C-alpha cells in the first residue's frame, strides 16, 4: 500500500501512468506531436503566461532545464545567485563550469534572503542575471519572489526562477511578475512521470536565442529545441535529438488533470494540505525546520528531530507504509515531508498518523494523538 | 494494428511498457535501486565486457552519451572523426561547442571509411581521441570498427564508438576490441522507452574520470553520475540529479527479455530479418542506399525510390498499417526500413508486402509478387 | 510476437484491454453504470436494431447466453432446432436438461439446413421456437439466416439466432429480420475479453419475461437481469448478481472502436479479407472444409490436410508466430483460421504464410510461393 | 484518490489488474493453462486443504457457485438453510427455481443461528444438504461454522459454506472441517477482478459427481466443468465453454500475492483492521449492527445511523474520497464498511477519519477527535 511522500516522484496517478502505454508511438508520431502541443500550452497555463511567452520541454529535468539558461549567456557574463540552500547552491555549481562571474547571497540556515537584501546588491553592482529558487526543496523555504522581482527588475537584464518545487501547487504569475525563464520538472508539483525540464521564456529571452550566439553546449543550448516546440504549436514533427516520447504522453495526461481540477483549486489543496499537516506537526510539539511562518511551503516541510535518528524514522516509516525524504542540510537533524502534486486531505492524516506511531516507538518526546486531531480540525474547517 | 517500423522508437514489447506502470517508486526507492543495477549489468552483457569496464546510464539519449565524452578532454585535444553521414557529423556539431581541434574523415555517398584510410590518417597527426559510427542510421552503413580499432589502437589515446543504432543487433566486443567508451540510447535496437543514454568505460576512460580535469559542462559530466551507478551497484541510493526513473524500470524488463533470448541468438536473428527485407528488396528490383554490400547493417536499410516520391510512400504505407523512416541524405532519393528490437521474421513478411502494394499504387517499376516469395524463401532456409 | 488466430479470444487490441485497468471501480460505481449503459447501446447497433428492441448483458459467454433462452420457455414447449454441427448440436445439448421436446435438422458434413427444408418441418409440425446457427464455428458454415427467416417467421411463435461468432463481421439485422432473441460472446468478431453473453431481444420476447413464468433457473433467468439493464440506461445502478465489471469496461472501449470504424466498413474488411485468405488457400491446392461455396464464413475456415497430422501443424504454427484452432469434426481432417474482430490484411498475409512455411516442412502437397501472392492479388482489388 | 471499502470489488492492487494485459492468450494457450492450474491449487491453499479435495473455477460468482450445488442434487431432495439475512436468503430463492424440499432456519435481526438450533432441527428431520453463510455480508455477522459442522456433521449427508465474503480473511479449515463444499467470489476478500465462482469439493461431493444424475441445468452442471479443471492440472487443455480467461489471468497473480503474505498473516491483517476501525465507532459512540460480539467479521461491519440519513453519508463520503455500500436490512438503518482483501491499517485511520468529517458535517451525534485516537491506539498494540 507504500505512498510516497517523497520530493519527486511523489505518488503518481494511475491515469497519468497508463498514457504511457503506447506501443507503437516515436517523434514523428500522430500521438505524440498532439501531446507535446497539449503540453506546451500546459505549461503556460500553470506558469501564468499568454502566447507571447515560448515554453519548452527538454530532456533530463530540473537541473538540465538550469543548465539550459546557459543559452541566454556569454563570456564574462554577471549573475546574481539568491540562495537559500542546496538548490540555490546548484546555480553556483552549474555556472562553476562556464565562462561567467558568479556572487550568491545567502541568510542564516533555514531562513531565506530577504528581497530588500537582493535590491541592495543589485543597485551595488550591474547584473545580466539574477536566479531565484522558489521553493528550496532542502529546507521547505519559499522565496518571497513577486517581491524581490518587483524590486529588482528595473535593475538587471535578466530573471530566472527555478519553480521544480512550486509549479502546479504555489501561485506562479511569469508574466505578470515579468520573469524571463520560469522553469520546473515533471516528477514534482505536477504529479507526473520523471524525464523532463520545462522552461518558460519571455519574448526578452526569446529576443536573445533567435539573434545571439552563447555559452552553451549542444544538448542544452535551447536554441537548437525551439524549431521541435514551434513545429509541434503547428502540428509538424520536428527532430533535434530523441525526446522521452512516452513520458511525454504522461506529462499530457498530468497536464489534462491539471486544467480540470483548475489551477487555482490545485493551489487551495496545496495550501490546506499544507496547513493540515504544519497544524498536526505543531500540536505534536515539533519544531518545523523554514525559520519564518511566512516562508513556510506548500510542497515541503523539514520536521526536526530532537533525540531520534532521522535515518531510523525513515526505515520505520516505510515499514508502516510511507516513503518520506532524509534531510540533507548540515545546520540541522531532520526529515522532510513531500505533499505535493495529487496529495488529498487523506494523505495529510495518514502521513501524521504514521509520523505519531514511528516516533512513539523511537521515543521523541512529542504529544501522542494531539496531531491527527489538529489535522482533522484543519480539514474540517476547508 | 501499425507497426512501427522506424528508426527508434520502434515498436516496443508490452511487457516492456508494463514495468514502467508502479506509482509509488522514486530514485531512493529499492525497486528503483535494483532496476538500476540489473540495467548496469544488462549493459555490460551486450556489450561484451567484464566487471572492469564501467557501465553508466544518464539521461536524454545517444546525443546526450555523445556530448559526455567530453568528460574526457581537455583544452585544444585533438580529435579525429571517421563520419560516414548525418550521425557522424553530430560528433562535429557537438565538438564545435567546446575548445577542441577536429578533423573529419568522410567516404562517399553511401560508403564508409575503410580501416587503411584511418590507419594512415592516426600515423600522419596525433590524436587524443577517435570517434566512429558502427551503424550509420542514414544510409544504412555498418563501419567495420573491429578492423579499423585493430590497426588505430596504438597510435591513439582514446576510441569512441556510437552504437546508437548497433547495440543489441550487431555483435559488439567492447573489451575483447579495447574500446574506450562504447555508447548507445535505450529506444534503439534493446527495444525500450526513450529517454537514456548508455555507455560503457574502459579502465583507461574511468582513469581519466578519477584522476584529472575536463571541459565538461555540468549535467554531462560523467564525474557526476559515476556515484550513482557504483552506488547503485553495491545496493546503495545516491541522488546526483533525478534520472527517468520509471524509463529505467522499463529498460530493467528489456534486458530481462535480452538475456531470456541470449545475444547471440539476438544478433541472428537481426542477421535473419535483415538478409530476408534485403532479398525482397533486391527480387522486386530496387536498389539499396548503402554502396558496399559487406556493410549492409543488419538494423536499416535505405530504399532508392527512381520514380515515386519518398514523401507519398510514407503517407501511404502509414495507411497501410506501416510507419517506416524518411530517407535524409541530400546525394539520395529514398526511405529507410528500420529492422532492429523486438523486429520478427513475420514483420519482414510485413514489411515487404506493405512496401510491394504501396509503390504499385504509386507507380514505381517493381517485380509485383516476387518479393513476398523472395523473403520466405530465405526465411525458410533457417 | 505470437498472433492469435483462432476462434475466441483472438489478438485483443491494447486499448481494449488496457480499458480495464481501474483499481477502485465496482457495480454501483459511476463509470460502471456509463460502460453498461453505453455497451448496451453498442449491442443494439451492430445487430441493427432500434429502441424497441432491448439489450442484456450476462456473465459467462455464448452458452449462459444459450441457455438464458430457458427464461422463454414452458414445460412441454416445442422446438425446432436447426443444426450444422458442433454449436448447433449444443442447443439440443441444453435442452436435453429441461422439460421441453426437442426436433433437430442436421445436414451433411460441412453443409448446411436449406431455407426449403426448414420451411418443411415447420408447416408439419407447430413449434414454439426454432433455433438458428449464423456461423457454425466447427466448419465456418455459414447458415442464410434471413432467407430461413422469411420463409418461417408466419408459421413459430420465437426464432433465435446463435450470432456468436457472427456479430461484428457479418451482416445482422434483428429487427428488420425480425428475430426474438439475437445473441452473441464478447471474445469473437466483437474483439474483447472473455466473460460475457450478449442478447438482444424483440418487444414480443420482452413481453413474456414482463408476464410470464418460466422453465429458467435462478442465475440465468433473464428477468433476474432485466432490472440491471432497464436502470443502467437510465443511469441508475441496481444489484442482481455481481457481473465482470472490469470485463464491461474493455466491452465498452470495443464498442467505442467497432462505431468510429462503423459497422458497414467493418463488415467489408472481414469480407476482404477472408476472402483474400481464401484465395491463398485455393492457390496452394487446399481444400476447404465448407462444402458450399456461398456458405463460406467470414471469421472462420476449416482447412482439409490430405497427408500431414493437424497436431503437428498447430504446433509447428505457433513456432512460427501463429495460433490456429483446431479441427473438432468426425468428418473432416483439419485445422481451423480464425479471422475475425480486429484481424487486418496484414493479418491474412501472415496466416498464408505462416501456412505455406509450415505445410512444406511437413510434407502436405502444395504449390509453395502461390499463396501469398494470390492474397497479395486479393488486397490489392481492394 | 477515491477509496472502494465497498463489499466487493474493493480496491484491487495494481499488480493483480496489470496481469490482465496479454492481448494473445486464448482458454488452449499454455499461459493460460499454467494460471488456471496455479489459481486451482491457490484455492486449495486458502481454504485449507489437501489434493484429496477438487477445486474448481466457473464463470460468474458467488451466486453462479452457489446455483451450481444443484449438481449434487436429486428430486424430492430435503434442504436445510441456516440463513442470517440477504445472502443465506438467496439460497432459498435458488432453490425455489428447483425440484426440493426447502427449509429455512432465520435468527432475530443481526443475530445468527446457535449450533444448537441447527443441531436440534438436523435431528428432528432427515437433511441431505445444509447450507449455511460463513460472514453474511448484508448484517456484517459471522456463523460459527466450526461449530455447527461438529455438531450436525453425523447427522447430514451434504453440507455447503458460503464463504463469498470469509475466504481470504477468515479462518477457513475445509478438509478438517469436513465440509463438502466451501465456495467464494473472486472480487472479495481476494482482491481480484470480478467474473469467476471459486469452489472447493469434498471427496463425496466428487464421488456423486462421478457416479449420479442431478437435477442441474447445462452451464451450471459441474460435471461440465470437471474435465476443464482436471486437465489444467495436469497441463492440459480442454474446453467446455468459454472461462473468462483474463480475469483467471489476474486470479493467479492474486493467488500468487496472497502466498507471498501467507494465509495465516492475511488473516491476522483483516483482524488487525477490522478489530482497529470497531474501536473508532465504539469510540465514536456508534452502534454496530451485528448483535453478538463474537459473531463481529472480519470483512464487513454494519453502522447504525440515528440520525443522518445513510443515503447522504454514502453520497458524502464518496465527496471525501471513500466509496462505502449502503445498508439493506429492513431491521435496520445503517451504512456498511467494506475491509477486505488488500486492505491496510491506513485504510482503517482514512475510513474512521471520513466517517468523522462526514457525520459531523450531517449532525448525527459523535464524539469527535476520539475515532482516530481510537483507530492509532489499536494500530499501536501491533
Ligand atoms: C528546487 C530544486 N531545483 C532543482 C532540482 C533539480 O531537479 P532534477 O533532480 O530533476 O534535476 C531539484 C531536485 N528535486 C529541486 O528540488
Ligand atoms: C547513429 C545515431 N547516433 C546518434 C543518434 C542520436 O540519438 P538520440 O536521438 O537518442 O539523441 C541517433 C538517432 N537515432 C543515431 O541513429
Ligand atoms: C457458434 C458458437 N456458439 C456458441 C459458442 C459457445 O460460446 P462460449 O464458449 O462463449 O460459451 C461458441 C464457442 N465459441 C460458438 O462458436
Ligand atoms: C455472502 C454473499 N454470498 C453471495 C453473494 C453473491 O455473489 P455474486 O454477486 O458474486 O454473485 C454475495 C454478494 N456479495 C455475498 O456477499
Amino acid at each position: 500500500d507504500k505512498l510516497l511522500l517523497h520530493v519527486g516522484p511523489t505518488t503518481i496517478k494511475e491515469d497519468v501512468l497508463v498514457a504511457g502505454l503506447e506501443n507503437n508511438v516515436g517523434f514523428t508520431s500522430k500521438e505524440f506531436v498532439e501531446a507535446l502541443a497539449y503540453s506546451l500550452k500546459g505549461l503556460r497555463y500553470v506558469m501564468g503566461a499568454s502566447k507571447n511567452y515560448q515554453p519548452l520541454i527538454i530532456p533530463g529535468g530540473g537541473t538540465s532545464a538550469m543548465e539550459s539558461v546557459t543559452s541566454l549567456l556569454k563570456p564574462n557574463d554577471k549573475i546574481l545567485v539568491v540562495s537559500n540552500g542546496v538548490f540555490g547552491d546548484r546555480w553556483e555549481q552549474i555556472f562553476k563550469r562556464y565562462p561567467v562571474n558568479v556572487k550568491v547571497l545567502r541568510p542564516s540556515p533555514g531562513d531565506y534572503v530577504k528581497p530588500g537584501e537582493v535590491e541592495e546588491e543589485v543597485r551595488k553592482s550591474e547584473y545580466k542575471l539574477v536566479a531565484l529558487t522558489h521553493v528550496e526543496t532542502s529546507t521547505g523555504v519559499r522565496e518571497p519572489v513577486k517581491d524581490v522581482i518587483n524590486k529588482i527588475r528595473k535593475y538587471v537584464e535578466l530573471i530566472v526562477v527555478d519553480g521544480v518545487s512550486s509549479v502546479g501547487a504555489e501561485e506562479v504569475k511569469a508574466e505578470e511578475w515579468n520573469v524571463d525563464v520560469y522553469l520546473t520538472a515533471s516528477q514534482k508539483a505536477l504529479g507526473s512521470a520523471a524525464g523532463l525540464g520545462l522552461l518558460l521564456l519571455s519574448p526578452k529571452a526569446l529576443s536573445i536565442l533567435d539573434s545571439q550566439n552563447s555559452i552553451a553546449g549542444y544538448y542544452l543550448d535551447l536554441r537548437n529545441w525551439l524549431p521541435v516546440m514551434r513545429g509541434a504549436e503547428e502540428g509538424k514533427a520536428a527532430y533535434f535529438a530523441t525526446p522521452p516520447v512516452h513520458v511525454i504522453l504522461q506529462l499530457a495526461e498530468a497536464f489534462r488533470l491539471i486544467e480540470k481540477e483548475g489551477i487555482e483549486n490545485r493551489i487551495k489543496r496545496h495550501t490546506m494540505v499544507a496547513s493540515a499537516i504544519r497544524a498536526g506537526l505543531e500540536a505534536l510539539g515539533l519544531e518545523i525546520v523554514a525559520r519564518r511562518p511566512e516562508s513556510y511551503s506548500n510542497t515541503v516541510t523539514g520536521v526536526i528531530l530532537k533525540v531520534a535518528d532521522p535515518q531510523k524514522v525513515l526505515a520505520g516509516t516505510v515499514n508502516e507504509g510511507v516513503e518520506f525524504a532524509p534531510g540533507v542540510h548540515p545546520a540541522f537533524k531532520y526529515f522532510r515531508i513531500g505533499h505535493m502534486g495529487w496529495v488529498t486531505p487523506n494523505d495529510a492524516i495518514i502521513a501524521i498518523s504514521v509520523i505519531e506511531r514511528t516516533l512513539r516507538k523511537l521515543g521523541e518526546p512529542i504529544r501522542f494523538g494531539e496531531g491527527v486531531k489538529a489535522v482533522e480540525e484543519v480539514l474540517f474547517s476547508a
